């Protein structure tokens, strides 16, 4: 993986915690913004086996829809891990942060570079795990990355809960969860339910309502994400598929599924 020198490395604000360390922004030596995660001193044994793990699965990832890394320092202390800054930050206070602001083509295109990101995920035989706006940064051209920052019932797959079985296709559930929060400008998944309620709900057979102003076609894709029985439920290169051709003939996006009223003002 590619070893930068700490010379050409500027820690400037703290942004996070890691597990063993804190997370920075910086700058990278025509210096160019990065964002930094340390290993500090009295690391063990397995943190730097997974710290190192974590650099260099990140290496081998070279996708338009996957976080980038610059590089890594494993000669020197403390060891870190460098990877590309996005301005806008994560997706989920970003789009709570713009509440409105953006059209349907917008936000369905975030969407699409979601999925192909997911996709690349998955055909690299690489599970996620924690899939959620919250791990998803943004780029000053709209661009969404996938990434994991670390730690979620109301993401997770049944099956995953039930009895850990985390695969692709517990990641498209998660998907659904995050079509859902992208069409709502970051809400809360089924809002003050608790954990254990929304296990219930999720295992008594109700699902998500549909957002306010969702094309039909965004809805019913993200209902099949949240099918119970694992093997039905879309692979990520049907997810990229449908979002591409919705996006290349945007009239499908028009109609819009119904949305139930939770309070009624009548008036003349
Ligand atoms: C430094 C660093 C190390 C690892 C990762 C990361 O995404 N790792 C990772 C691990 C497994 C799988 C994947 C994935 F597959 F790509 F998703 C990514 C991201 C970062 N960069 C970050 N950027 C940012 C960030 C970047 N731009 C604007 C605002 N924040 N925040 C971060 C982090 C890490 N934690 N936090 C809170």
């Amino acid at each position: 993986t590619t070893e930068i020198h700490p010379s050409c490395v500027t820690r400037q604000k703290v942004i996070g915690a890691g597990e063993f360390g804190e997370v920075y922004k910086g700058m990278l030596k025509k210096e160019v913004p990065v964002a930094i995660k340390t290993l500090k001193a009295g690391y063990t044994e397995k943190q730097r086996v997974d710290f190192l793990g974590e650099a260099g699965i990140m290496g081998q990832f070279s996708h338009h829809n996957i976080i980038r890394l610059e590089g890594v320092i494993s000669k020197y202390k403390p060891m870190m891990i460098i990877t590309e800054y996005m301005e806008n930050g994560a997706l989920d206070k970003f789009l709570r942060e713009k509440d409105g602001e953006f059209s349907v083509l917008q936000l369905v295109g975030m969407l699409r570079g979601i999925a192909a990101g997911m996709k690349y995920l998955a055909n690299m035989n690489y599970v996620h795990r924690d899939l959620a706006a919250r791990n998803i940064l943004v780029n000053s051209n709209l661009v969404c990355k996938v990434s994991d920052f670390g730690l979620p019932i109301r993401w997770t797959a049944p099956e995953a809960i039930s009895y850990r079985k985390f695969t692709s296709a517990s990641d498209v559930w998660s998907f659904g969860i995050v079509m859902w929060e992208v069409m709502t400008y970051g809400e809360r998944p089924y809002w003050e339910l608790s954990n254990h309620e929304v296990m219930k709900a999720i295992n008594d057979g109700f699902r998500l309502p549909t957002p306010m102003d969702c094309p039909s076609a965004i809805y019913q894709l993200m209902m099949q994400c949240w099918q119970q029985e694992r093997a039905r439920r879309p692979k990520f290169a049907d997810i990229v598929s449908i979002l591409d051709k919705l996006i290349r003939a945007p009239d499908s996006l028009k109609t819009l599924a119904d949305f139930d009223p939770r309070v009624s003002i009548r008036l003349p």
